[PDB]
DNA sequence: AATTCGCAGTTCGCG
DNA sequence: CGCGAACTGCG
């Protein structure tokens, strides 16, 4: 099993390490046979040796052209001739490649910024985190002391506690009474102790939970403080602090350093991502927080240490089985997109699919587009009209049918061929057209995308069809989630069509895709209704609900059966409508915003308050009770009194505070806010006291009784102190809890008024 | 740093 | 000074 690839140098020439798991050995291979390279597109080949004798610097050493070499490769789908250039170092290229660029004679450069292991995964063809190999995690936290107004980690670290499947554990410096904790007697012994057991313990994979951002940086400023080799490695180096840009993001060599925190962010969404708030949603089982300045007064008075130990362990207990919860998803993603996990566990969806993309460019000796640069970019800011959204018959129905498509979009890419080397391309026998837009489509060879989307779909199928028949529960788990990181990866390669940073980037092909979902979801829609007599209620991009006004239960299912086998025999390729539910009644407040229930009583909600975290928790669970009684009970009486009784006990101030916060996330530097929400206001103050505040952060607020701007009177609810703080009542009846039931309760007749 | 589609709370500036 | 537009966030 491949785990990661770098390069080392060594006498001025790249070797690369490939480190991998085999029959439970760790070993590093080295291969010193890998040149560097990128391309060149010559207006003439004369010019080769022009170019060929360009040189550049690199902080002392002359960069010279090693080698050239004139390749044949198809560009979008068309043969084309470039010069390989390869270079001796892969810090040549960044050096020399702006120098090659702007000489007169070349056109255009290509694949010029390719990091070089990574490169080597995909010219080697590579798959990283293949094979039955257990890998050995261990996951760790730090307990710090912190006092309001100092520099980061100008304080000791307390506590190192760290967890795997023997058990965890706790190191620390003063005398605690539990079995669990390790006593040293200084800060330094502590971590030299960690490290002592990191390197007994030998894992494969270190977790941590923001580890890229605190956990690290603290230890290393704390190592250089106290003079330590902080030497986690397995090659016997130190951590590697990367600037991602925003934040860092740290590296463990030969390990697997598995940060949970992005990807809890981009997998799970959550009010807010602190450790507790992830564990109960993951697991369902509360952690209790201690808070920083609780453990700072019980270090300096020595009381209650206990306590302190007991949360620090279960940081790294907690932290283990998210971990073990997390990574058999991570590791198939690695294996999907050909990259270590260590880079696709930070990454994004744009970076995902181009990373895959390039990867099978470089299997079909297809040369990949650039990146775009700045005027580029700018072209690209045109948009283009979407999904096509009916505006809801708004209230309550019943007998209600969802018909939608399955996978309407990869059904489109795949039917019409849609790829930017299919796009307006002359000379073939046949092609699809997109309605509106107009946009062509070679018929006569599969594109591109449409070939790797079709190649998806079909693994998908026999993962699913090898998961019911495979005996082993180990086994049948990983494919169950390569085939859900499939659909994903199928499911992303439309909006990677409109991103503007794409190297595979095609306008025509998005706006073609929305265009066609258009017109099969107008078409049907239109059929069932004129030739089957339904009511469509409510419409989004890709499916319906629907009922016939007079009809009995049945009588809709039956004729929705109908319906399907006639529109189904007139759809085209890949494209087929299906029959998602049956919903006893809906109740549809606007576009995008709907609650429907099945017959066996369970609710379902699309884009209502009752999802969102920047609603108080007394708004969402009131909307959620009026949707009960109106959806289940049929109760629109009982609906209103769980109004009013909500609203009293806010006038009366029994509602746990705990009900009042809203949580709102941060989204840019607090400098470039135009204008100050509350959250921004909270924000700023917490600044001002010295807290990091980052895109990303959660501001979670409580609105105080008191009138003006409601982020003058918003305060941390970390900060919301019962006994000096009073919440506005009056603010979370009119401005949470009425607005999120007034627009249900209108539709039988009630104004807000008749609620409070 | 996937897209366009959508709703709505807060703040503020304008007649 | 009530209203709407801008800003903002998150489905």
């Amino acid at each position: 099993m491949i785990l990661d690839t770098d390069y080392i140098t060594e006498d001025g020439k790249p070797v690369i390490r490939i480190f991998k798991k085999e029959n439970g050995e760790f070993k590093i291979e080295y291969d010193r046979t890998f040149e560097p390279y990128f391309y060149a597109l010559l207006k003439d080949d004369s010019a080769i040796e022009e170019v060929k004798k360009i040189t550049a610097e690199r902080h002392g050493t002359v960069v010279t052209v090693k080698r050239v070499e004139k390749v044949q490769k198809k560009f979008l789908g068309r043969p084309v001739e470039v010069w390989k250039l390869y270079f001796t170092h892969p810090q040549d290229v960044p050096a020399i490649r702006d120098k090659i660029r702007e000489h007169p004679a070349v056109i255009d450069i290509y694949e010029y910024d390719i990091p070089f292991a990574k490169r080597y995964l995909i010219d080697k063809g590579l798959v990283p985190m293949e094979g039955d190999e257990e890998l050995k995690m261990l996951a760790f936290a730090i307990a710090t002391l912190y006092h309001e107004g100092e520099e980061f980690a100008e304080g000791p670290i307390l506590m190192i506690s760290y967890a795997d499947e023997e058990g965890a554990r706790v190191i620390t410096w003063k005398n605690v009474d539990l079995p669990y904790v390790d006593v040293v007697s200084t800060e330094r012994e502590m971590i030299k102790r960690f490290l002592r057991v990191v390197k007994e313990k030998d894992p494969d994979v270190l977790i941590t939970y923001n580890g890229d951002n605190f956990d690290f940086a603290y230890l290393k400023k704390r190592c250089e403080k106290l003079g330590i080799n902080f030497a986690l490695g397995r090659d016997g180096s130190e951590p590697k602090i990367q600037r991602m840009g925003d934040r860092f993001a740290v590296e463990v060599k030969g390990r697997i350093h598995f940060d949970l925190y992005p990807v809890i962010r981009r997998t799970i969404n959550l009010p807010t991502y602190t450790l507790e708030a992830v564990y109960e949603a993951v697991f369902g089982q509360p952690k209790e927080k201690v808070y920083a300045e609780e453990i700072t007064t019980a270090w300096e008075t020595g009381e209650n240490l206990e306590r302190v130990a007991r949360y620090s362990m279960e940081d790294a207990k907690v932290t283990y089985e998210l971990g073990k919860e997390f990574l058999p998803m991570e590791a198939q993603l690695s294996r999907l997109i050909g990259q270590s996990l260590w880079d696709v566990s930070r990454s994004s969806t744009g970076n995902l699919v181009e990373w895959f993309l390039l990867r099978k460019a470089y299997e079909r000796n297809e040369l990949a587009p650039n990146k775009p640069d700045e005027k580029e970019l700018a072209r690209r800011r045109q948009s283009y009209e979407g999904g096509y959204v009916k505006e809801p018959e708004r209230g309550l129905w019943e007998n209600i049918v969802y018909l939608d498509f399955r996978s309407l979009y990869p059904s489109i890419i795949i039917t019409h061929n849609v790829s930017p080397d299919t796009l307006n391309r002359e000379g073939c026998k046949e092609y699809d057209v997109a309605p509106q837009v107009g946009h062509r489509f070679c018929k006569d060879f599969p594109g591109f995308i449409p070939s790797l989307l079709g190649d998806l779909l079909e693994e998908r199928q026999k993962i699913k069809k090898k998961m019911k028949a495979t005996i082993d529960p180990i086994e049948r788990k990983l494919l169950d989630y390569r085939q859900r990181r499939i659909k994903i990866l199928a499911n992303s390669y439309y909006g990677y069509y409109g991103y503007a940073r794409a190297r595979w980037y095609c306008k025509e092909c998005a706006e073609s895709v929305t265009a066609w979902g258009r017109e099969y979801i107008t078409m049907t829609i239109k059929e069932i209704e004129e030739k089957y007599g339904f009511k469509v209620i409510y419409s989004d991009t890709d499916g319906f609900f629907a009922t016939i006004p007079g009809a009995d239960a049945e009588t809709v299912k039956k004729k929705a059966m109908e319906f399907l086998k006639y529109i189904n025999a007139k759809l085209p390729g890949a494209l087929e409508l299906e029959y998602e539910g049956f919903y006893k009644r809906g109740f549809f407040v606007t576009k995008k915003k709907y609650a429907v229930i099945d017959e066996e009583g369970k609710i379902t909600t699309r884009g209502l308050e009752i999802v969102r975290r920047d609603w108080s928790e007394i708004a969402k669970e009131t909307q959620a009770r009026v949707l009960e009684a109106l959806l289940k009970d049929g109760d629109v009486e009982k609906a209103v009194r769980i109004v009013k009784e909500v609203t009293e006990k806010l006038s009366k101030y029994e509602v746990p505070p705990e009900k009042l916060v809203i949580h709102i996330q941060i989204t840019r530097d607090l400098k470039d806010y135009k204008a100050t929400g509350p959250h921004v206001a909270v924000a700023k103050r917490l600044a001002a006291r010295g807290v990091k505040i980052r895109p990303g952060t959660v501001i979670s607020y409580i609105v105080l009784k008191g009138s003006g701007r409601i982020g003058d009177r918003a305060i941390p609810f970390d900060e919301f102190d019962p006994t000096k703080h009073k919440y506005d009542a009056e603010y979370y009846i009119e401005n949470q809890v009425l607005p999120a039931v007034e627009r249900i309760l209108r539709a039988f007749g009630y104004r807000k008024e008749d609620l409070r």
